[PDB]
């Protein structure tokens, strides 16, 4: 059997490494190399240029923490747009709110779709849901384009080297802020407090060049690099998205695995390092 | 340059690897393998028996965590006792509390000590104070014999396969409720969330067969596997580690990386599915 090892310069001298039961798919679609395997442990696997997007063991914890964070502040979300997320997990995770009447999901590549579709039919099972529509485009340019402003968007990337770099911008983050409503909120994949300060801190400054509040809070997931990824979250009201408005204890959101309610307040305590090189921007 | 990569049955199918900028010493010392490595990112890197003990980069986290927690909640503590540690990195942190009158450490192997004076000096510099005190012995037997009861004791071993097995048993846990004074804490590294439950469990059923209070906290580490080491905490009062009795507010404290008086409590606010699987023992 053979290993699997994730390389990049975003984390230069690090590599993690998963053993391969067996491969299931390859290709170099219109946008990126795309890979499916059968891990000996974290089940299965997807990767996008040689960087894991996700393992069955795991992606519940970052697909829970994406959606659950944002959709129990907000009040009444009636419309929601995915970026990105072509593996439909956030999509999974939307439809357990009856209350949703529209959830759209701007792809870049439909390879990702129907390659989810296919091999990973319990992270897929909501493209079923006659409430989602599927647009296949570069969001940053669905974004300058649509009619519709949003309650909640969801921008579920992949990292700024590929097809998201138009999604690592200051032009994006207008492009967002002008595409929700008046108490709208944005999260974006944000990456790790261990390695990408430099980033990190771009980002927030990004954001806060528009929105009242901009937070950052962390997400513990073994198979992103450093063990973690963290969430920016965008914010037009003063009140943020620390505090649920809700519990979730309907039947729909019984076999959640991650989120709760404390541990929604809890992602945003972040390590003293964060909050001194975060602060003055 | 070649990389070190972490292989073990203690986590099956994963490992993560470092780039290696220059190999500084190896040895079969009388009880494990030690290796210790300038990586190229994470800085000095010590290694037991093939599993990474600590790096420089992100040592803080662990260190300060183990620490701090027992003690901002310990209200006058005078006597402490590490066991292992050997590397000295909570003897520094626990050094910065003036009013600690004796630390004891028990480690069993030398050779640990020896090298982290020698090739890790901001991690070591604590064994210089007139406070600590080195024993060079099993902790299992240490424990039966030692005289003194202590106000707080963290167990900063390494992983149940070497000379830490005697180290994870429900005996252990004895030794330690016997040792710690009416009032006293203990806290011990007890692995990670993602893929160690069944260990978690039987940990958390030894502690609750003799202590009041038995919680688990989780860290965010890079360098250990999954990304993450939880701390098991045992208190004799019903009032337990999750909350602060003090700030670090003294200029002993000012230079600290992860620890703050909040980021404490939400360490303990863990993932649905532990929750699940911890209610019950
Ligand atoms: C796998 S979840 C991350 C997803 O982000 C998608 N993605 C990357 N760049 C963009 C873009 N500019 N617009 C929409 N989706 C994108 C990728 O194709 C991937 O499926
Ligand atoms: C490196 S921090 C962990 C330390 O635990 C020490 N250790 C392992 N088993 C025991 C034991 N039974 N008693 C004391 N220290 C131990 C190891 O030698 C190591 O230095
Ligand atoms: N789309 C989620 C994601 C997060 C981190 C990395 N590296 C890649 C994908
Ligand atoms: N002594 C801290 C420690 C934690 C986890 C592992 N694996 C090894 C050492």
């Amino acid at each position: 059997k053979k290993w699997f090892s994730e390389f990049s310069i975003m984390w230069p001298g690090q590599a993690f490494s998963l053993k391969i039961k067996k491969i299931l798919y390859e290709t170099k679609s219109k946008y990126q190399n795309v890979l499916v395997f059968e891990s000996t442990t974290y089940g299965k696997v997807l990767v996008l240029d040689g960087v894991i997007q996700l393992t069955e063991k795991d992606e519940f914890a970052y697909h829970e923490m994406m959606t659950h964070v944002p959709m129990t502040v907000s009040k009444e979300p009636k419309n929601v747009l995915v970026v990105g997320g072509g593996d439909g997990g956030i999509i999974r995770e939307l439809c357990k709110y009856k209350s949703v009447e529209n959830i759209d999901i701007c792809e870049i590549d439909e390879t990702v779709i129907e390659v989810s579709k296919i091999y990973f039919k319990n992270i897929s099972c909501g493209y079923e849901d006659k409430r989602v529509n599927v647009f296949i485009e570069d969001a940053s340019k669905f974004l300058e384009n649509v009619t519709n402003t949003y309650d909640v968007i969801i921008v579920d990337s992949s990292d700024p080297i590929g097809p998201a770099e138009t999604l690592f911008n200051q032009n994006f983050y207008e492009k967002i802020y002008n595409a929700l409503k008046p108490n709208g909120y944005c999260v974006a994949q944000c990456e790790s407090l261990w390695i990408h300060v430099g980033t990190i801190k771009n980002m927030i400054g990004y954001a806060k060049k528009l929105f009242k509040k901009v937070e950052y809070a962390n997400i513990s997931i073994p198979t992103y690099p450093c063990g973690c990824i963290g969430i920016l979250c965008c914010s037009k009201t003063d009140t943020g998205l620390t505090k649920p408005n809700k519990k979730l204890e309907s039947k729909e959101f019984a076999d959640l695995k991650y989120y709760n309610y404390e541990n929604h307040s809890a992602a945003f305590k972040l390590p003293a390092f964060l909050l001194k090189e975060i602060e003055n921007i």
